[PDB]
């Protein structure tokens, strides 16, 4: 009597994309309980462990409870997917919220890091290491101002091989502990990462930085950072001392999460009354707004490139599936076949995680047919169904590209400088000669700035079109 995910949950909408897979907002078909389901495709992510080991982990994680740790409820596995069912949080990533404040101080930073250390300490007590700890993994419980922080993805790194695809590792290099690179690591790597996050919260820049991923890893691996920037003048010795102890090279000498919790800086700046000297850190908030925008734009760039490539793969495949089922040779089909075909795209592709059952397909087809000026129930021309169907998929990633572009263009200039692109393509790890070569060909008269149409053409060229 084996339990199947879609007998129990129905997908409502897509919340976003995390490490290892898609996150879908799901709903229990009997109780109406809402849940965020991480869908990990077995074809894209290799396991590092055996079946036994992972189930034992899942059982343990379901029994753990802490106010700063995402709550896991259920776990399903079928032939091509793992489904991790957790509590849904609606407050978004930490940094996205933080850029929307107009004021931020050492009291606010300290309240954040106390939360984080407190979830970590708890998990280390139960011998669970995060390993991939970074700002994207800190969500706020709700859209409330006073919202708690929940750490997501504890436990996954020990059982799943991380993606090599750069679309999946944007922004990991800044946070990873030297010893994780060399392969002998323990729980202290989580303190390093938190130490980095605190450095960024107090200055707005990463302690280890570089023009591309491998440059960033080389700094980290050397382990040298400095407090020499102007904005460190605004910050207590005490906080710098904690940072130093968290960013200590040799893990055996690095402070534990639990001893970090008792550190003077945390004690002083997390007492709710005393604000003995609490300047706003506007430079920090300004640098963080820039650093965040850069990342989210590179991220959306690569997901747009990926979506375009996925699209070409799926358009040609869907066309061939239909061309085959069309025994007539005319180009005409009906609703129930379009559905059988779309489904068979899914059986082969298995890329779309909001199509978690036969009923998700039915409704997608109806959304397509209701879009085209076509009776959803006479005989339809497959050619035009394929066009509308695929674009509808490129919507999410094309509209988000435009939006991450607008959000990056903070002065509403309409354009990004050649210097800004350099930073954008550095972070997306697209070779410099290669993007200059593409720019040169889009606008052959340009003067080191591109508008949105131009930028988008560059991306289409960088994925072979
Ligand atoms: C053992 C790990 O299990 C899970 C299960 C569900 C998860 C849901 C999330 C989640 N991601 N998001 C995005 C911001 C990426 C859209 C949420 N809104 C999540 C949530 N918990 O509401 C993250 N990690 C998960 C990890």
């Amino acid at each position: 009597s084996t339990a199947i995910f879609s007998d129990r949950y129905k997908g409502q909408r897509v919340l976003g994309k995390g490490s290892f897979g898609e996150v879908i907002l799901c709903k229990d078909k009997i109780t109406g309980q809402e849940c965020a389901v991480k869908v990990i495709s077995k074809r894209q992510v290799k396991q590092k462990t055996d079946k036994e080991s992972l189930l034992r982990e899942v059982q343990l994680l379901k029994q753990l409870d802490h106010p700063n740790i995402m709550k896991l409820y259920e776990f399903f596995e079928d032939k091509g997917y793992f489904y991790l069912v957790g509590e849904v949080y609606t407050g978004g990533e930490l940094f996205d919220e933080i850029i929307s404040r107009k004021r931020f101080s050492e009291v606010d930073a300290a309240r954040i890091i106390r939360q984080v250390l407190s979830g970590i300490t708890y998990m280390h007590k139960n011998k669970i290491v995060h390993r991939d700890l970074k700002p994207e993994n800190l969500l706020l419980e709700s859209k409330s101002k006073d919202a708690n922080i929940r750490i997501i993805d504890f436990g996954l790194s020990t059982h799943f091989e991380a993606s090599k695809k750069m679309k999946d590792k944007i922004g990991t290099a800044y946070y990873i502990a030297p010893e994780v690179l060399h392969g002998t690591y323990d729980e202290k790597c989580d303190v390093w990462s938190t130490g980095v996050i605190l450095y960024i919260l107090l200055s707005g820049c990463p302690p280890f930085n570089g023009a591309n991923e491998y440059d960033i890893l080389k700094k980290v691996e050397k382990g040298k950072y400095t407090f020499e920037l102007p904005q460190w003048k605004k910050v207590s010795e005490s906080a710098k001392d904690l940072i130093r102890k968290m960013l200590t090279y040799v893990p055996s000498m690095r402070i534990s999460a639990r001893d970090a919790l008792d550190h003077e800086w945390i004690q002083t700046y997390t007492k709710e009354q005393i604000s003995v000297d609490v300047p706003s850190l506007d430079n920090a908030i300004l640098n963080i707004r820039q650093f965040q925008g850069t990342q989210k734009l590179a991220q959306a760039a690569l997901l747009y490139m990926g979506s375009k490539l996925t699209s070409q793969d799926e358009t040609k495949e869907l066309t061939a599936i239909f061309h085959k089922m069309d025994k007539n040779g005319d180009g005409q089909l009906d609703r129930a076949e379009l559905i059988e075909g779309y489904k068979e795209l899914m059986r082969m592709k298995g890329q779309d995680a909001s199509m978690l059952d036969a009923s998700a397909v039915e409704h997608e087809v109806d959304q397509v047919l209701d879009a085209v000026d076509f009776d959803k129930n006479g005989y339809i021309e497959y050619s035009e169904f394929v066009t509308v169907a695929m674009d509808r998929k490129t919507l999410l990633s094309r509209e988000r590209l435009e939006r991450a572009f607008r959000m990056f263009d903070s002065d509403n200039s309409g354009k990004i400088s050649s210097t800004e692109l350099a930073t954008i393509f550095g972070v997306s790890d697209v070779d410099s000669e290669t993007w200059k070569s593409v720019l040169s060909e889009v606008d052959k008269n340009n003067d080191g700035e591109v508008d949105f149409d131009e930028f988008q053409q560059m991306l289409l060229k960088l994925c072979g079109n």
